[PDB]
């Protein structure tokens, strides 16, 4: 078999030629050429058969990405496995190759405001689609959103994804979170479990924000201190904002801290377009129940020269993994990767 790094990556006869790229969650990332459609592609090593948790979030990823086909949503192009459950100790998932990611793009390019207003319209049309399925993503950041030479986006990462469920979304103050500190919303760290669409509107208005001055804009260095970061820039949330908060650990957290006023977003962007500071504004709301939905983000005038709704698909159908035993998410494995077998 074919090795990369003193590790086997066992991907031919159909895949050839590898370079190594780097490293994603359960192992090695490397290009290839497709023997069969003459072009490059990227494949992942993936090892997640030993850990119950491994195996859940590959398995939910893998039945998310197979469900949807998107141009702006990375697709699964093929799977190789060994062709029995007991051989199988890995999977290699190919897909586009993919040149860069918008975290790279971000630590040394400068972005046109054409740029910006193009890779937000794609983020939230495929966001658009990922919320029509009922799903949320909830660990949008750039390194998740994948760019081509030309810059085609597409989001990839579903491993944190879950069906939304606002009507279980409340918990107690300061709940752990397992989604990325920079990009998640505030109510994440005062009452809230992320199982609602309007975590992942904040998400995209810090990339947003992250866009117009390649510097992310919250970049806590803890729990809190993240919830710290949002208040120092969007300043104290209003009596209104206040009254949804019932949890009493988390109102009077946020009623002992000294009053601070509002930064405008354009003394802290003073080159961005006024419509892309409007719909910041929006995304990067408080409250979550006035933030702006996905739809909305897309109708505003920001991004009028590309939206089309009629060219804004949304998912055919709407989408138990927590208690299945490591070895029942092996067979699902299997079960699910079964229709790329020759």
């Amino acid at each position: 078999p074919e090795m990369v790094r003193g590790q086997v990556f066992d991907v031919g006869p159909r895949y050839t030629n590898l370079s190594y790229i780097g490293e994603g969650a359960y192992g090695m990332v490397c290009s290839a050429y497709d023997n069969v459609n003459k072009v490059r592609v990227a494949i992942k090593k993936i090892s997640p058969f030993e850990h119950q948790t491994y195996c859940q979030r590959t398995l939910r990823e893998i039945k998310i990405l197979l469900r949807f086909r998107h141009e702006n949503i990375i697709g699964i192009n093929d799977i190789i496995r060994a062709p029995t459950i007991e051989q199988m100790k890995d999977v290699y998932i190919v897909q586009d190759l993919m040149e860069t990611d918008l975290y790279k793009l971000l630590k040394t390019q400068h972005l046109s405001n054409d740029h910006i207003c193009y890779f937000l319209y794609q983020i939230l049309r495929g966001l658009k689609y990922i919320h029509s399925a009922n799903v949320l993503h909830r660990d949008l950041k750039p390194s998740n959103l994948l760019l081509n030479t030309t810059c085609d986006l597409k989001i990839c990462d579903f491993g944190l994804a879950r069906v939304a469920d606002p009507d279980h979304d409340h918990t107690g103050f300061l709940t752990e979170y397992v989604a990325t500190r920079w990009y998640r919303a505030p109510e994440i760290m005062l009452n809230s479990k992320g199982y609602t669409k309007s975590i992942d509107i904040w998400s995209v208005g810090c990339i947003l924000a992250e866009m117009l001055s390649n510097r992310p804009i919250f970049p806590g260095k803890h729990y809190l201190d993240q919830l710290n970061h949002i208040l120092g820039i969007l300043g104290s949330p209003s009596q209104e904002d206040l009254n949804c908060i019932i949890n009493l650990k988390a109102r009077n957290y946020l009623l002992s801290l000294p009053h601070k006023n509002k930064v405008p977003w354009n003394r802290l962007f003073p080159n961005a377009d006024s419509k892309a500071l409007d719909l910041l504004d929006k995304m990067l709301t408080f409250n979550p129940h006035k933030r702006i939905e996905v739809e909305q983000a897309l109708a505003h005038p920001y991004l009028e020269q590309y939206y089309d709704p009629s060219d804004e698909p949304i998912a055919e159908a709407p989408f138990e993994l927590d208690d299945l035993p490591k070895e029942k998410l092996k067979e699902l494995i299997f079960e699910e990767t079964a229709r790329f077998q020759p």
